[PDB]
């Protein structure tokens, strides 16, 4: 199924008969992150599986909803399972949830993920609001665009320059300095390692020379199309281990210290961004 | 459809049935630049699409032909409408017109293209003479020779030390020095992004350091199809911006502003190439 | 079809039925450097096509067995016509054959392949042996475990950290220097260019920017698929020529150059891993 008009236009019909919610925020939580989705207020959950025309998803398993609606005050719209192209999924397959968020009326997208750091400032359980990208499959001619434009939604080359919105990047710090946090909070540059593999030793110390501070398998993906589409993007990345200092002790990592890490630092993540929908312009 | 032997023969033999014209010259025009091909002489228009075995290019849509005919004496074959990966097309599709411009008879094939400036030196008009590339899709397993090789055009590891011909640099600098444009004329290495998106202002910056000049969405492709079977190869770059200095200033770029620069140039370009071709050994 | 544990253990069961061997090696060996396969002891040669659910290679043509049999008391199994991904296979029919060496009882891969030389102190004729690696497939969403993970042979995310085993390597070595060889035996970073072109002279010289030791099209692939089951590795390169000297002097390469340098040191590879072999713990 291509992610075009039509497709996403069904898709998107079959939601609002269902859901009666307008949303004007649409948000995907990275793993261990999602506690938010489970206090949405007066909410409805949809299963992927039920919604024409989204991505089939049984291979992988595990939990894979759309639920719509209220935060702050403020109508929403999360994916509960996100899709990773590690997994195999298309193009395409990526992309329709994304613009059918857009015809439902999304303006504003909110994205968290789980990455390595390579900066030297970067300790485990920091945070780092995602000013700009180094997308190796893009150069590499697996761009989530490569295929044929969708022209309703956006333009053939679209311009990344301004994909991270300053002003929601300025709003984020604020609300971390009212609540004395700020120590934890960093800015940088995500390389997008396509995955599944952790980054090698090697990898992490050739990622420094280039100027990536983090790096992570997920995110840039949906940046790009949001971005085609004129949807506005915050992502924080949450770091769960320096990948430079590990390969200079030879220390290793495995998905469940990842996990622990999102533990550690859910509760701080769930009352941020609560507070960042509330107060978006 | 593979472009093997046999296929590429009855393209071919089609192509010779119509036309009448026996090329040694192949040109390939960027956007904006193709304003010669509507000067070939005695010239004969084949759409692809009548064509046996050219790839199918209606989902993208706009021109797409093949133009024989003379320029300066000289019997050439021109696509109007050229084949970029980032549409979605196979490493099969653009390899077939390459190779039936080998079995017509072209010897030497010229190729300009529309690119972002990463060398401090360039500004927006400026030309580049191509000397050598850096190619992300090859080093990430989306080269244009992945698959099995066709023996019959050229040999399974191609070395790509010699693919852009000394002295056909030499008489394109030449013939800029006799019409006192040589101000406009630089040398550099070429990056392939794969694209649609422009890169973003953190990879420019990464290529920078790297040590590339230009970077653009197309040509390295047809240069390696050409290099296998041994047809020397011109390739000159018109520079839209300089990419580091509009990420200092945080300048936006959109493609009307690289098609206005291509107006500006076109005819400048237009005079270069056809005394190239009337000069050509 | 799918590398999974059902379809790998049909090949592995009429592989036990017909040989009556049980390895605990495996081998893998480069172009021209595959002698001591045909010195395997009490040997049982069994062509891919005969075995159920192994790639079809017919395409490509040339050698493709499994060879069984024993080496200075050891019990191995050797591929003879190694799959690269430059070819058109997929990432499970590189899987395939390395899944059902673990499932026959393989603990220890030994690999050889020809590469090009980056550092500096690298020559014609030298080995280098493998201590980590930069995968720009990997990177770029071409790495061979992208799809759905077969959870019954390893981790969706595996740690790379200790892919080459440090103790093979202080073996390997060790036999080098008990024959006074060590001086041709280095130890450096392999980077994975999907290939077929050779690396151009500008890819090189950014590779010795970003910390490569040597250049190859394979080996990378088949080092992921073992560590994510739990097999121990042992890489080395043998250095066809030194790749930034070459461009300093603008000198070509060709496959049969490459072979000539396989052919001058297949011997004493021979000798070298056939006490490896006999050596391993
Ligand atoms: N790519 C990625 C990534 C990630 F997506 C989430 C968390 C950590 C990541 N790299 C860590 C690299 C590393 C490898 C081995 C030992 C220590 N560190
Ligand atoms: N890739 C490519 C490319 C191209 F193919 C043609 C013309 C310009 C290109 N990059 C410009 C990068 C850039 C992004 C945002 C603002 C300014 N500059
Ligand atoms: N990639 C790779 C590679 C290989 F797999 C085996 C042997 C040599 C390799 N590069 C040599 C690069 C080069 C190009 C032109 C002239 C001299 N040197």
């Amino acid at each position: 199924v291509v992610a075009n008009y039509e497709n996403a236009s069904m898709a998107a019909d079959y939601i609002k008969r269902v859901s009666n919610v307008l949303p004007d925020i649409g948000i995907i939580c990275g793993s261990g992150l999602g506690k938010l989705i489970e206090e949405i207020e007066e909410r409805k959950v949809i299963p992927y599986i039920n919604i024409p025309n989204f991505p089939k998803t049984t291979v992988a398993g595990h939990v894979g909803n759309l639920v719509l609606g209220s935060v702050g005050g403020r109508k929403i719209v999360a994916m509960q399972g996100r899709l990773h192209m590690y997994e195999g999924y298309s193009n395409q397959e990526i992309a329709l949830p994304i613009r059918v968020m857009k015809l439902l009326g999304v303006r504003v997208l909110l994205i968290t993920n789980l990455a390595g750091g390579i900066n030297r400032k970067l300790k485990s359980g920091d945070f780092v609001l995602i000013k700009g990208h180094i997308n190796f499959p893009g150069l590499g001619l697996n761009n989530v665009l490569v295929g044929p434009n969708q022209d309703e939604f956006g333009p053939r080359f679209p311009d990344l320059s301004n994909a991270y919105d300053r002003l929601l990047q300025q709003l984020a710090l604020k609300i971390a300095q009212e609540n004395d946090f700020q120590d934890l909070v960093h800015e940088g540059v995500y390389a997008f390692n396509g995955g599944p593999t952790y980054e090698s030793p090697d990898e992490s110390n050739m990622l420094l020379k280039l100027g990536c501070d983090v790096v992570g398998m997920s995110t840039v993906p949906e940046v790009i199309i949001a971005c085609h589409c004129g949807i506005k993007v915050l992502a924080v990345s949450l770091i769960a281990n320096n990948s430079i200092l590990d390969a200079e002790n030879d220390v290793s990592i495995n998905h469940e210290k990842v996990l622990a890490v999102a533990e550690k630092r859910a509760d701080l993540l769930q009352m941020w961004f609560k507070e960042i929908i509330t107060r978006l312009p």
